[PDB]
């Protein structure tokens, strides 16, 4: 039986990851200063006597920073105490700032407090044009939107004209970072990536920077890049003794991509346990994905899929010699994840990770049943079976397998597919659709879902990725009321699905797949968080 040849690019990456020996004298020096000042700043946050403005800016500026997460407890009680004042500025800059932030962390202020900067049609007043403080907070909260927050429609489209216009002629940093702002909004980029761009870029290079919070913001960055180049040398070890480069010469090689995945699901210390197991699951999962479309023929596949439905050590004997291997690796790492959490009396939630990837095989199947037949599917249909295969149930599931406080109520919750995980889901599915249309289209995937939605409809090209585009805008949107406070289920389970979505819109940017040819996309991000440490 023939196969076809592996066509996918090797590792950019070599062994330049392989062994990385932390530095503890400069680690415990980090470590140390930064105590000092972790608690100087926690005084500026406790400060008495502060105006509006300036609290919401120094909260903005320690988030943007990346070292908020210092300061959940301080941050929350400030922000809660200004939600409930309820409060006006007739300051743009400071309204669509206020906004913003407390939307971002649950409170569900009224979006009426931009009606003072519109018109009679609600229209925002072109007076305001001039304000490019202003234009770019408006801007940045903008993506913040609900299904409520219609009064805003017209925030997006009126700060990016401006902002547009603006740009050239204004002043540095403010002109990068308004630059940057049109290229990756804030609320939906990856946070070590945002974080590493402030404070190379801008905030390092700003006349009015405080150098107390400047310093803590590069030792920490470069403290917590030491401990994911530990997890990454420890993740590339484990990949290098399974050997899949050599057995398994059909797949992609992309373990540190996978990791960068799992970094923006999560960079706090607290979570380093649930981000090596989540590495893990991307690289394994990854491998069964290039099994079903680029190697396996249907009878191999069918056995797989049943193998994995059964999920029993006495089942490799019924597989050919190469799916032995990836099938006991598979077995293996979760035996290992259930060793992995017996300390801690935990072990008895990998199961529903486990459902979650059987659930991926099947439809992994389904859908190289549709492309042998030659079935597109309506579009109500193929999403029926192709969110499964974003693995984006999968991933949510297993980034709380770490996480030491995830409950079986947790997992309970997440396995009803809750709404901020299906939106999550979306976004993966259309975003990705869009960007791989034309390139798996002349491979013959006749199922794919823009296609789909063209045969369905009877529409183009062109309005049916327009159509998949309005259904990611509904998905934030949908996200966003997501995280708004009751939440179901305590919101350190929600960033993660936050998160996940980020990464989408961080991996295809202006539309290209970004884990398949990584070196446009996340080659310049992987060395900016892995690789390069920031100039002190
Ligand atoms: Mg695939
Ligand atoms: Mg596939
Ligand atoms: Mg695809």
């Amino acid at each position: 039986i023939v196969r076809p040849v592996a066509d996918f690019s090797p590792s950019l990456w070599g062994d330049q990851f392989l062994s990385f020996s932390i530095k503890n004298q400069v680690a415990e020096k980090y470590a140390k200063e930064i105590e000092a000042l972790k608690e100087q700043t926690r005084n500026m946050l406790l400060a008495t006597g502060m105006k509006l403005a300036d609290t919401l800016n120094l909260i903005d500026t320690i988030e943007r920073l990346g070292i908020s997460y210092h300061f959940e407890k301080e941050i929350d009680d400030i922000l809660d105490q200004i939600y409930n004042q309820n409060s006006n500025c007739n300051d743009l800059c400071t309204s669509a700032l206020q906004f913003r932030l407390l939307r971002q962390h649950g409170f569900n202020i009224s979006p009426e407090i931009f009606s003072k900067f519109q018109d009679e049609n609600g229209k925002f007043k072109e007076s305001l044009a001039s304000d490019v403080l202003g234009l770019l907070n408006l801007y940045e909260a903008s993506h913040v939107r609900t299904h409520a927050d219609d009064i805003l429609e017209d925030a997006l489209a009126f700060s990016t004209i401006h902002l547009e216009s603006a740009a050239p002629h204004l002043k540095s940093p403010l002109r990068e970072q308004v630059t940057h702002a049109l290229e990756q909004c804030l609320h939906k980029g990856v946070p070590r990536v945002e974080t590493r761009f402030f404070i190379s870029s801008i905030y390092d290079k700003e006349q009015s920077k405080n150098n107390v919070l400047l310093r803590f913001a590069k030792l920490d960055f470069n403290l917590l890049q030491m401990l994911h180049k530990q997890e990454l040398a420890q993740v590339s070890r484990w990949w290098k003794d399974l050997d899949f480069v050599t057995t398994l010469p059909y797949a992609r090689d992309r373990v540190v991509e996978c990791y960068f995945e799992a970094l923006g699901v999560y960079f706090e210390p607290q979570y380093s346990q649930a981000r090596v197991m989540l590495v893990k699951t991307i690289s394994m999962i990854s491998i069964v994905d290039d099994t079903f479309d680029a190697y396996g023929t249907v009878k191999e596949l069918e056995a797989y899929t049943d193998a994995i439905q059964r999920w029993d050590i006495n089942e490799i004997d019924r597989l050919p010699d190469y799916m032995k291997i990836s099938y006991k690796a598979i077995l293996d790492l979760y035996k290992d994840y259930e060793k992995e959490l017996s300390s801690a009396g935990r072990s008895h939630i990998v199961c529903h990770a486990i459902e979650r990837m059987k659930e991926v095989v099947r439809n992994y199947n389904v859908e190289s049943t549709w492309f042998i037949e030659g079935y597109t599917p309506p579009v109500s249909e193929y999403l029926s079976n192709a969110l499964a295969t974003t693995t984006y149930y999968y991933l949510a599931t297993t980034s709380y397998l770490g996480m030491k406080s995830a409950t079986e109520q947790d997992f309970e919750w997440l396995s009803k597919n809750p709404k901020i995980l299906e939106a999550s889901v979306i976004i993966c599915r259309v975003i990705d659709d869009t960007a791989t249309y034309e390139v798996e289209k002349s491979r013959g995937q006749i199922a794919t879902g823009i296609e789909c939605c063209m045969r369905d409809y009877g529409i183009s090209t062109k309005e049916a990725m327009a159509k998949f585009q309005n259904m990611a805008e509904t998905a934030w949107k949908d996200i966003n009321e997501g995280l708004l406070r009751p939440t179901p289920v305590s919101t350190e389970f929600l960033t993660p699905i936050l998160n996940l979505a980020r990464i989408v819109e961080v991996t295809y940017i202006h539309n290209l797949d970004g884990y398949t040819h990584p070196e446009k996309v996340l080659k310049p991000h992987i060395i900016n968080l892995l690789v390069d440490s920031i100039k002190i």
